[PDB]
């Protein structure tokens, strides 16, 4: 509990494995996964974020999303309300129907976009919480490698003025993700 796991990429971006649940995020940006209808109470990650943030998070998302055509890969920005961050980036994650290989590529593009948004806002840190393998057809270890590799890729190919830290937020009882990230971090250190 007392430590975060740490891995810095060759390009200088620090990744932290944080085992505190998703409600305690203390980064500038937190990324949420939302449905196409923008209802924040459906999936378990979003429901958890909503429970801490308060219903104002839903109020603001509904307002920013009104009359916006929303599809897979849409990213909408709100303030954080009672979360301990500055902004939430609400993303419509892909599902398996988008195609197997396609869906991994789409997740990579989403990860990259959210980091680019954070840098464009002159912010320092972004958190990606575990969303689960909800409606995606790959095991958690595939997604752990994917996100870490994308952080490596992004930071090697870009000079970053402000973005310094990427936090992976895991619930301490998420045994499968804790094992996947721990193995990846151990392997790369
Ligand atoms: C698929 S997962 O959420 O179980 N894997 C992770 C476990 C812990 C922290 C981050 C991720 C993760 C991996 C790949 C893409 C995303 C992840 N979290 C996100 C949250 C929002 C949007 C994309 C992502």
């Amino acid at each position: 509990s007392w430590e975060k796991g740490s891995l810095v990429s060759p390009g200088g971006l620090q990744m932290l494995l944080v085992k505190e649940g998703v409600q305690n995020a203390k980064t500038d940006v937190v990324v949420n996964s939302v449905p196409l209808d923008l209802v924040l109470s459906r999936g378990p990650l979003s429901s958890s974020l909503l429970e801490k943030a308060g219903p104002e998070l839903q109020e603001e998302l509904d307002t920013v999303g009104q009359g916006v055509a929303v599809s897979m890969g849409t990213v909408l920005k709100t303030s954080s309300w009672n979360l301990d961050c500055r902004y939430v980036l609400h993303v419509v994650a892909p599902e398996w129907r988008n195609g197997s290989t396609s869906s991994l590529k789409i997740m990579e593009d989403i990860i990259r976009e959210c980091m680019e948004i954070t840098e464009s806002l002159s912010l320092k840190s972004i958190a990606f919480p575990a969303i689960g393998t909800g409606n995606l057809g790959f095991p958690k270890n595939i997604f752990a490698e994917l996100i870490i590799s994308e952080v490596f890729s992004f930071s090697s190919s870009n000079q970053l003025s402000t973005l310094q830290e990427v936090h992976f937020l895991l619930h301490p009882s998420d045994h499968e993700n804790i094992q996947a990230f721990s193995d990846e971090f151990a392997r790369r250190a």
